């Protein structure tokens, strides 16, 4: 198999360290790392490359990401670069992507993954468990909008629709290099663009569980998801009238009982984040409200005296939700920032009104949300 670990601003050893790990792997023909730009971790792992691959019998090859998609240039242009690589320059038959600042890779990860593969499953996704006030775009953006968008499918079941580690047989890999919105993604929303389009063509799907959880980055603030945040949103809003294929097999490993470091861990800066509502106003933005519901106005707008979150709750979001579809606008500064602080409240309406409840408690509403969601919509 190739592995691909893509990487931006990551530490090197961090990242030698997975290589490491993955080029002592039995089942492991090549490494591949996909560089951001030229930086101190490209050299490093270039230099530490031919050494690895003597002592373990498996080359590690490292290279730019090239502009092959049109929006901002991302996370995409890396994955696709590798794409390109994969099935253009080499003859592997699989191929393994890994976020490159996991700290707790191991070699059951790409075991999992391939026996899972064995199984004979097309695509193969790890999922972990996350602290409730974590995954916030996941549940809020990618999961919600696919039940609103296509209650009847697969997509909305996924449980991990942005998350970097997967493996995908040769085929599945080629088909997506060979999709015209998937090639389109450059920035954030490429993770949404493969969740998608491999569910929309039929490729058959497992999920395996990692029950140590993904040990990566660590974040202070929400408005370190901005972009994001963002990105993410517009790669929803470009699908909202494609069409889904015949489902296939999508089976799920059972989740283990979560970790108490993770079930304990606080995702963000509550009072920051109060702060931050009450920033970065606009006359403009204060207009483009007349667009929402009366309630998600008013409740905005009391932002900017002081910070309100209460009227955010499922419904209100659903219907902020419609609204955003219809006339969000990707690069429009003004959109970009009330697309932010409305997400904010809909966090902060969840962390005081479900996630403070504990644990199992918003996990419970969390599926039970997308399960009311795709019901809604269903009756539409
Ligand atoms: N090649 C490339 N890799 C990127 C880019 N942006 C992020 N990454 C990598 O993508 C993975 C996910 O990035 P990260 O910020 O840690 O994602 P997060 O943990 O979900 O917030 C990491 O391996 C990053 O190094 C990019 O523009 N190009
Ligand atoms: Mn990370």
């Amino acid at each position: 198999s190739l592995v691909v670990f893509p990487f931006k601003h990551e530490h090197p050893e961090v990242l030698l360290h997975n290589v490491r790990v993955a080029a002592a792997h039995p089942r492991v023909h090549e490494v591949l790392c996909i560089g951001y730009e030229r930086d101190q971790t490209y050299e490093a792992v270039e230099r530490a490359a031919p050494e690895i691959s003597r002592a373990t019998g498996t080359p590690v090859s490292v290279r730019l990401q090239e502009r092959l998609g049109t929006l901002r240039p991302g996370k995409g242009d890396g994955m696709n670069t590798a794409l390109r690589y994969f099935l253009e320059e080499t003859q592997w038959e699989r191929i393994h992507f890994y976020d490159a600042d996991i700290t707790s890779f191991g070699p059951d990860w790409i075991t999992k993954a391939e026996e899972a593969a064995d199984f004979g499953y097309g695509l193969v996704r790890h999922y972990f468990p996350r602290a409730s006030t974590d995954a916030m775009i996941t549940w809020m953006i990618t999961r919600t909008g696919f039940a609103l968008l296509w209650p009847h499918t697969e997509l909305s079941w996924i449980e991990q629709p942005l998350g970097g580690e997967l493996l995908m047989r040769r085929e599945v890999a080629a088909m997506l290099y060979e999709d015209e919105r998937v090639r389109r993604r450059s920035d954030w929303g490429i993770d949404t663009l493969y969740t998608f389009v491999t569910v929309a063509a039929g490729v058959s799907i497992y999920e395996c569980y990692i029950p140590e959880g993904k040990a990566h980055r660590l974040y202070g603030g929400l408005d370190d998801l901005r972009t994001m945040l963002v990105e993410c949103f517009a790669a929803i809003q470009s699908l909202q009238h494609e069409v889904v294929g015949q489902p296939a097999i999508h089976r799920q490993e059972h989740p283990h009982r979560v970790p108490v470091h993770i079930a304990e861990r606080v995702g963000y800066d509550v009072e920051a984040t109060l702060h931050r509502l009450m920033q970065h106003w606009t006359p403009r933005q204060v207009e483009l409200l007349e667009l929402f519901t009366t309630p998600v106005r008013e409740g905005l707008r009391t932002c900017q005296r002081r910070p309100a979150f209460n009227f955010m709750d499922e419904m209100a979001w659903a219907a902020t939700y419609h609204v955003l579809l219809e006339h969000f606008q990707p690069g429009d500064p003004d959109w970009e920032e009330l697309l932010f602080k409305l997400w904010t409240t809909r966090v902060l309406n969840y962390t005081m009104t479900v996630a403070l409840r504990g644990y199992d408690y918003a996990q419970q509403y969390l599926y039970r949300m997308l399960g009311r969601y795709r019901y809604q919509a269903a009756l539409e």
